[PDB]
């Protein structure tokens, strides 16, 4: 996509070499911004293939409160085994704090039902957000949360959505997220009765391996195909009841894929 | 400052007109950052006055742990007044999660400590986060956090940190917001022995009060004068240890000040 093509070349052509936790080194800016009209294609990189079928289980996994990584394994997503223990389990990542962030006096809250229900009845509030860094709980985590928090927007009968990520891995982890905080903003405004805004993502530590600059390349050598469109086929009681076989993507013709090794 | 009366005309000009909270009526963006290289100057406003007596006094208090307006009183800053209790509290904001971040269990976290140490033992971190955007204790809160999280990050010596606003008034803070964060930086970057990087401002919902339409447009016919330097003139046993006492700030030739209601 071109707003993902010029990250990478911003990092290449003005990023600091630092290195890093993994040991692996860095390519690295600091501060990056990028809009995404939903209106003019789903947001799914076309110069490299993606597996979409990752990104929608994995959603919904998150939206159960689910934290265990056996729902992914019966739907053949293998994506989180690397930080999973003995037991298939992350600690409270994610799907815990979105559905069940815990408050010093004893009760839990559901930061998605709600955020629903200020769409609903107070969509012009400017507190339509939900966090996952609970810095209290971050040391039983298996990883800290890259999308750290994020926040809605409503304007002319249109959902918008920002996401602050504190560390980013742009050549795997960013198509990733994007498409799946794009989907996201499709299945909430389908909720809520709206129209979909833009997907503005923002980035902390926004950087590119040293061991992916040869495959960063081989990538930006591409031009950008048209998007791909997102048809939802049936409007669930509530968003926790969608199902995978309601997601269709349809005009989807990538580049090739470009493998490249993980840093765990 | 060329970005602030940039980002002015940007509202003005793109704005929708939302009905907020107290009545007034905004008119607003979703999504902007802005990079301020602190090398260049304190990013003070110079297009009308600002006071740094409360800008200083603020976070102070801050870095205290305190959430009682009796410190700002004795110090002649009343910025708060009309959020505090009979008694003066504000409850569990900004100084109660900074310095004492409520776990589930009962302890607390000081991340301005773990920050600390964090720059001083690991700088190449992607995780130098503060948090003020506390879900489980929002409730108890005299007005939810406007400046929710923060991050820094530190390369080739220097140290940057990026601001995330929930929810921003151009007009009042601000100015107020990106030189109170400009100081920390340069007390941070003096207590580690950093030099200083860029502080990146990014917002949610970024608005213009109708009733300050008359003010914006006096200050955006002024032109930009050259910034001033901040001069910290004792360095502290530590980041807890400074006083009011110890900041000037040279060069700062300021148009006069524009007066405008605060919408509560
Ligand atoms: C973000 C997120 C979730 N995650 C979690 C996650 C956790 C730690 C990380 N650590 C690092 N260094 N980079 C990451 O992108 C990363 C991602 C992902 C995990 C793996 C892949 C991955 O291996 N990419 C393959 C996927 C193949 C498939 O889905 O079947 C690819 O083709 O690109 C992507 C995302
Ligand atoms: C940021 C922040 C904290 N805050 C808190 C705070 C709380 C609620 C708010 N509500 C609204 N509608 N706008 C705000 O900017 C705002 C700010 C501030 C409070 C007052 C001023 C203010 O009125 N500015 C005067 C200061 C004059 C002086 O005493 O020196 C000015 O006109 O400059 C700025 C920031
Ligand atoms: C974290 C998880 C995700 O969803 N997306 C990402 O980009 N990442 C990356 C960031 C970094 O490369 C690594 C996490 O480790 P760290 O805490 O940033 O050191 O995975
Ligand atoms: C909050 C605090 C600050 O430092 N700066 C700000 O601009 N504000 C503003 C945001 C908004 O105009 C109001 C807070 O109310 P709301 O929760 O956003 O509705 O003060």
């Amino acid at each position: 996509m071109k707003q993902y093509l010029e990250l990478m070349q911003k990092v290449l052509d003005e990023g600091t070499q630092k290195n890093d936790r993994t040991g692996t080194g860095t390519l690295s800016i600091f501060g990056h911004q990028m809009r995404f009209n939903l209106q003019d294609g789903f947001p799914l990189v076309t110069t490299k293939r993606c597996h979409l079928r990752s990104i929608i289980h994995e959603l919904l996994w998150f939206l159960q409160g689910d934290t265990n990584i056996a729902y992914l394994h019966e739907n053949n997503v293998t994506i989180w085994d690397e930080w999973a223990d003995e037991n298939g389990d992350l600690g409270p990542v994610y799907g815990k704090q979105w559905r069940a962030w815990p408050t010093p006096d004893g009760r839990h809250i559901d930061q998605i039902t709600t955020v629903l229900n200020q769409l609903k009845n107070d969509p012009d509030s400017r507190r339509i957000i939900v966090s996952a860094w609970n810095v209290g709980e971050l040391d039983k985590m298996a990883l800290a949360p890259c999308h750290a928090f994020f926040q809605f927007y409503v304007a002319d009968g249109k959902l918008s959505c920002q996401l602050y990520q504190r560390s980013c891995d742009v050549f795997l982890g960013l198509p990733f997220a994007i498409a799946s905080y794009a989907l996201l903003v499709h299945m909430m405004a389908q909720q809520c009765d709206l129209e979909v805004g833009d997907f503005v993502w923002t980035g902390g530590d926004t950087h590119l391996y040293s061991n992916h600059m040869d495959q960063t390349h081989l990538q930006l050598s591409r031009e950008p195909r048209p998007l791909p469109k997102l048809i939802i086929k049936r409007k669930p009681e509530s968003i926790f009841d969608y199902r995978f076989e309601d997601f269709e993507i349809e005009g989807y013709d990538p580049h090739p894929g470009i493998k490249a090794p993980v840093a765990i």
